[PDB]
């Protein structure tokens, strides 16, 4: 569990991801798609995209970024108590989208990368540590639901 000090670091930095949701969203997913191209095979809708310029041009992608970041944000603000917001996500990514838990590790990487890219200033080592910790907690609790369902962590 994170301390109050550590949640304050995470949300104090999210309050500025929240400043431009759509720019952040778009950087994160392009980062994911280029570092692990096998993830793009999960969206039939983004399979046509083949270059980064195509990715940056897609209004559909940008729209999926806002979705991902709005869901994430809602979980983060619930701090240590986020089971209401977490469960539907894990059932759908587990059972609908067939997303392995390894990809959520990939996208947390993506997320920390971009935050450091856009905020070499609120995202020092202490804030990097908090954020790591919040994302592992996210992954841990997801993997627990996956386990239950037979997809397990
Ligand atoms: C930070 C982690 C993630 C968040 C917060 C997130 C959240 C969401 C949300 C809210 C939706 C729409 C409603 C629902 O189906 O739950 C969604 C759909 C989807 N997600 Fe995620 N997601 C995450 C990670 C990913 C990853 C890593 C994959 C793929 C490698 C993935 C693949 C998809 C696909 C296939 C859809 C269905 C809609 C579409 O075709 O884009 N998601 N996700």
């Amino acid at each position: 569990v994170l301390s109050e000090g550590e949640w304050q670091l995470v949300l104090h930095v999210w309050a500025k991801v929240e400043a431009d949701v759509a720019g952040h969203g778009q950087d994160i997913l392009i980062r994911l798609f280029k570092s692990h191209p096998e993830t793009l095979e999960k969206f039939d809708r983004f399979k046509h995209l083949k270059t980064e310029a195509e990715m940056k041009a897609s209004e559909d992608l940008k729209k999926h970024g806002v979705t991902v970041l709005t869901a994430l944000g809602a979980i983060l603000k619930k701090k240590g108590h986020h089971e209401a917001e977490l469960k539907p996500l894990a059932q759908s990514h587990a059972t609908k989208h067939k997303i392995p838990i390894k990809y959520l590790e990939f996208i947390s990487e993506a997320i920390i990368h971009v935050l450091h890219s856009r905020h070499p200033g609120d995202f020092g080592a202490d804030a990097q540590g908090a954020m790591n910790k919040a994302l592992e907690l996210f992954r841990k609790d997801i993997a627990a639901k996956y386990k239950e369902l037979g997809y397990q962590g």
